[PDB]
């Protein structure tokens, strides 16, 4: 086709990047993270027990109000790395960027309070493949790219830095070339499936202290981070004198400003964080602790061990997700 549709995203302190979907007729509004390390779409269901406090404090869907829903019932459970959620299948007509597609999607009645209590949307929309999607059900992406609407069967995310101000956009079927300069560089996905590429090394300071053998690197938009095998952290972290507390890594602020680059090899180009890219940069005083923006993930094979780059790093790199020609292509954010 020639259709390329954008998704306006807000940004909520620079850790959570979400849009909006309306699900049935008529719409029920989400708020929603576009996930691709997942490909399962899910929102909370009216049916979620309230004991959950989670679903006392996120938007719920109720089939009993839409007209167009089609019931399937096929019980659901979808682990992701630091969370679970679990319900059950249906189906509506969603709304995304103006484009409306007919989509299977979980309406969740398990939601923890962990991490749910602390994200400002309500469910996920997974733009992974198929091959990653639980209970074999065809994800978003493919059902609109199955309308041959869409110019490219492509889609580009551009996360903005915190603030009038637009938080981010997808474009899908496309780029926008006003939130990036110079050129794309593309790097083959190592098999379609996941997206995720071959990492040739990570350095710290200037020396491949990491990954010398090479590694992979899964490109994650529903992740906030920037994160490695436990290992992997544990060199990365001793190079930067950093403290493990619970579940972060932090550093004096007054020593923030002045941690070394990390570089990413990736496809024959060097792409380069400084450290105030990767850390929350609070204060500056050395009575006070400041959080990095990486992190200890550890992913089971088949899909790990491998880092995931998550927002950290888009924000600094505009990714195109190229399905057709199975590759992901970084350019300088702007
Ligand atoms: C069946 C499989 C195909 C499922 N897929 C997966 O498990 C993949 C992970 C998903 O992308 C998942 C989506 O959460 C989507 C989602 C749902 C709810 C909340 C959040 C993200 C949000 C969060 C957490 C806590 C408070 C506020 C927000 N989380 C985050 O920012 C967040 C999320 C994740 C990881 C981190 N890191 C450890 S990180 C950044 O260092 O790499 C940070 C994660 O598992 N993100 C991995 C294979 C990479
Ligand atoms: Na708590
Ligand atoms: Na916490």
């Amino acid at each position: 086709g020639n259709t390329t549709s954008s998704v306006i995203l807000t940004n909520y302190m620079d850790t959570q990047y979400y849009g909006e979907i309306g699900i049935g007729t008529p719409p029920q509004t989400f708020k929603v993270v576009f996930d691709t390390g997942s490909s399962n779409v899910w929102v909370p269901s009216s049916k979620c027990s309230r004991l959950y406090t989670a679903c006392v404090y996120h938007k719920l869907f109720d089939a009993s109000d839409s007209s167009s829903y089609k019931h399937n019932g096929t019980e659901l459970t979808l682990r992701y790395s630091t969370g679970t959620v679990s319900g059950f299948l249906s189906q509506d007509i969603i709304t995304v960027g103006g484009i409306t597609v007919t989509q299977m999607f979980g309406e969740v009645t398990e939601m923890p309070a962990l991490p749910f209590m602390l994200a400002e949307f309500d469910g996920v929309v997974g733009m992974g493949f198929i091959e990653q999607a639980i209970g074999r059900v065809t994800p978003i992406f493919d059902n609109i790219i199955s309308q041959g609407v869409l110019k490219e069967d492509v889609f580009s995310f551009y996360y903005n830095r915190d603030s009038q101000s637009l938080g981010g956009q997808i474009v899908l079927g496309g780029s926008d070339p006003q939130h990036y300069e110079g050129n794309f560089h593309y790097i083959n996905l190592i098999k379609t499936g996941v997206w995720q590429i071959q990492m040739k090394g990570v350095s710290v300071g200037s020396s491949t202290l990491l990954c010398e053998d090479g590694c992979l690197a899964l490109v994650d938009t529903g992740a906030s981070y920037i994160s490695g095998s436990t290992s992997s952290i544990e060199k990365l972290m001793e190079a930067l004198g950093a403290k493990k507390r619970l579940f972060d890594y932090v550093v004096k602020c007054n020593e923030g400003p002045t941690l070394p680059d990390i570089s990413f090899h990736l496809g024959g180009k060097e792409y380069t964080l400084t450290s105030a890219d990767y850390v929350f940069q609070e204060s500056y005083s050395s009575k006070k602790l400041c959080t990095l923006a990486i992190h200890a993930m550890d992913i089971p094979p088949p899909t790990g061990p491998t880092w995931a780059l998550g927002a950290t790093f888009i924000r600094k790199f505009y990714t195109e997700f190229d399905r057709r020609n199975n590759r992901i292509g970084f350019a300088l954010a702007r």
